[PDB]
């Protein structure tokens, strides 16, 4: 499961922290912008990968994307926020 | 127009996963199985379509068939596992 120790070698090294990171609040990792994740690390441990490709892989391994929050009058979300958590900790 | 969110419907859709998918190789789209797709996902979610015109709306949009690799001593190639990348 290379995927596995890739995945721990990024989010589990501080120098990566405005990209992923474990949420402050729960058991979760948070990707705060796909884009500049995808620009800045993504890209570091995956080399010719791509977002939904990272994210398939994650599936595979129980992290599913959180729930959607609705904020305000608007509804809003913030696409390019993500948020995942392991089926195995809810 | 429709075409696309069809085809994202579908690849980016989990429970298509065995007939077509993200490549955890290198940004591409998978269709294992030619056979399997078209009468399992395509007969779904393009009614009354088929193969090629399928690929041929996805060439028209930007995305083509990986060039073939012959595998072994026989140069064998799965002509019924497609790999499409965009251009």
């Amino acid at each position: 499961p290379a995927f596995v120790n890739k995945l721990w070698s990024m989010v589990n090294d501080k120098s990566n922290e405005k990209f992923i990171h474990w949420s402050t609040s729960g058991e979760s990792i948070v990707v705060p912008n796909r884009e500049r994740f995808v620009q800045e690390v993504l890209a570091k441990y995956f080399k010719h990968s791509n977002f939904a490709s990272f994210v398939r892989q994650l599936n595979m391994y129980g992290w599913h994307k959180v729930q959607d929050v609705k904020s305000g009058s608007m509804l809003s979300n913030n696409d390019s926020r993500w948020e995942f958590e392991n089926e195995r900790h809810a």
